[PDB]
C-alpha cells in the first residue's frame, strides 16, 4: 500500500527484489512496486535516507563497511555483519537484517586454460605476470575509493599492463573467449560455474566480506508490523550455490527475474 523495493543494477538484485515482493504480496494485503537500476551502495543508502525506497532488497557488508560507514574493513564475515547491523541502527536508524545466506565477493578470475598454464592459485601468483595481463571489471571498481584498484595495487604492489571497464554483465564471455586474460567476477555469477572458469584466492584478504541482507527503515517497520515477520522468512534461506542457479536462469536462460523468482517460490512453496 505501496511498498517501494530497491533493485541494484545487478540481475541479482533483481530476482531477490521481486522475490521478496512477490512473498509480501502472498502474505499480505501491501502492494509492491520495483525501483531497478540503482547504481551503486550509496544510490541505495540515500534513497533509504530520502523516502525514495522503502525496502533496499540487496545489500552488502562489505559495501556498507568502506563506502557508507567509512570504518576500517573489518575482515571476519560474522564480526563485519555484527558491526554493520549495530552501526546501521544507530546512525541511521536502519534495520540491517541477518543474510539471505549468500555472499558475492570481487573475485580475481581466469580461465581453466590459463591457471593450468602458469599454475595459478591465488591473486599473490600473478603479481610476477600482471604486466603482461588483460584485466577485464566493472565500470566503479577502477575508481572506487575503499577497496578499489587504487588500494589493491598499493596492497599486492601489482600494476595490470592493460585495463577494461565494460558492463560487470560482458566481464565473462571476454575471459572464457580470451579477449581478456583476467576479469574481476562476482562470485555468485551462474556463468564462472557454467564456463569453468577458474576464482583465485584472495590471499592477503583484502577483500572484505560480502554478505547480502534486505535493509528497511525502522520507520517503516512501525508503520507496517507484519512486514519484519514476512522478511525473515527468507533469511538464511538461499546459500550461493542457489543464488548462482538464479542468476543462471537469467543471465544464461535469458529469462525474466520475476519470472525466476515465481517459479523458485513455487517450487519451495514460499518457504514453509
Ligand atoms: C556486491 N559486489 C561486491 C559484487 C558489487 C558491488 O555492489
Amino acid at each position: 500500500q505501496t511498498i517501494k523495493i530497491g533493485a541494484q543494477s545487478m540481475s541479482e538484485s533483481e530476482i531477490i527484489a521481486s522475490m521478496l515482493g512477490q512473498l509480501i504480496e502472498h502474505h499480505t494485503d501491501l502492494k509492491t512496486t520495483t525501483i531497478k537500476n540503482l547504481g551503486s551502495n550509496a544510490v541505495q543508502q540515500q534513497a533509504l535516507m530520502n523516502g525514495e525506497i522503502d525496502i533496499a532488497a540487496t545489500r552488502y557488508t562489505g559495501d556498507a563497511l568502506t563506502g557508507t560507514l567509512r570504518m576500517e574493513p573489518e575482515k571476519d564475515p560474522d564480526k563485519a555483519l555484527a558491526l554493520t547491523q549495530r552501526e546501521f541502527k544507530k546512525r541511521y536508524d536502519l534495520k540491517w537484517y541477518d543474510s539471505y545466506g549468500f555472499d558475492n565477493t570481487y573475485a580475481f578470475t581466469v580461465s581453466k586454460e590459463l591457471a593450468d598454464q602458469y599454475h595459478l592459485e591465488t591473486v599473490s601468483d600473478v603479481k610476477k605476470w600482471a604486466p603482461q595481463l588483460k584485466l577485464g571489471v566493472d565500470n566503479y571498481w577502477m575508481k572506487l575509493k575503499g577497496n578499489g584498484y587504487q588500494d589493491f595495487t598499493k596492497t599486492y604492489g601489482m600494476t595490470f599492463g592493460g585495463t577494461y571497464p565494460m558492463q560487470i554483465g560482458l566481464v565473462y564471455d571476454a575471459v572464457k573467449s580470451g579477449k581478456m586474460d583476467i576479469v574481476l567476477a562476482y562470485s555468485t555469477d551462474g556463468r564462472i560455474k557454467s564456463y569453468g572458469l577458474k576464482m583465485l584466492k584472495d590471499d592477503k584478504q583484502f577483500f572484505p566480506p560480502y554478505d547480502c541482507s534486505p535493509v528497511v527503515p525502522e520507520k517503516v517497520l512501525k508503520e507496517h508490523p507484519e512486514l519484519e515477520g514476512i522478511i525473515k522468512k527468507m533469511l538464511g534461506k538461499i546459500d550461493t550455490a542457489t543464488m548462482q542457479e538464479l542468476n543462471y536462469e537469467v543471465d544464461g536462460n535469458l529469462k525474466e527475474p520475476s519470472v525466476v523468482a515465481k517459479e523458485y517460490l513455487e517450487k519451495h512453496r514460499y518457504f514453509e
